[PDB]
């Protein structure tokens, strides 16, 4: 499954996204190489993910279906749901501030994980590697 440590290892596009995102170019090149590492652990319906990179270290809890908040790096506050299709995690985001819709799926193929987001058109993904 899902459980395990998971270390990032390259993007596609996320500079981009960044960009449409709002994030000035600095900050773009610095999340770029933000040494990500995730450490996703199950309790039943609920997720623990331990989320660890150089802008911060913290815990994101989680239950399957039920609504909860989760802010970025910079501040920028969202709301939203995971929910298990198939054997992906589709994840149901908005943004508090303008209200624009944002969708984050991950999904395992072979021994990598697979996080794609989109935003107003726009397309990134962020491929992990276990540790
Ligand atoms: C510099 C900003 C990068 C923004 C990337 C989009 C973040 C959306 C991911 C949603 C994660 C929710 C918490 C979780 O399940 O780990």
């Amino acid at each position: 499954a899902f459980d395990g440590t998971w270390k990032v290892d390259r993007n596609e596009n996320y500079e981009k996204f960044m960009e449409k995102m709002g994030i000035n170019v600095v900050k773009r090149k610095l999340g770029a190489h933000d040494n990500l590492k995730l450490t996703i652990t199950q309790e039943g319906n609920k997720f623990t993910v331990k989320e660890s990179s150089n802008f911060r270290n913290i815990d994101v809890v989680f239950e399957l279906g039920v609504d909860f908040a989760y802010s970025l790096a910079d501040g920028t506050e969202l709301t939203g749901t995971w929910t298990m299709e198939g054997n992906k995690l589709v994840g149901k985001f908005k943004r508090v501030d303008n209200g624009k819709e944002l969708i984050a799926v991950r999904e395992i193929s072979g021994n990598e994980l697979i996080q794609t987001y989109t935003y107003e058109g726009v397309e990134a993904k962020r491929i992990f590697k276990k540790e």
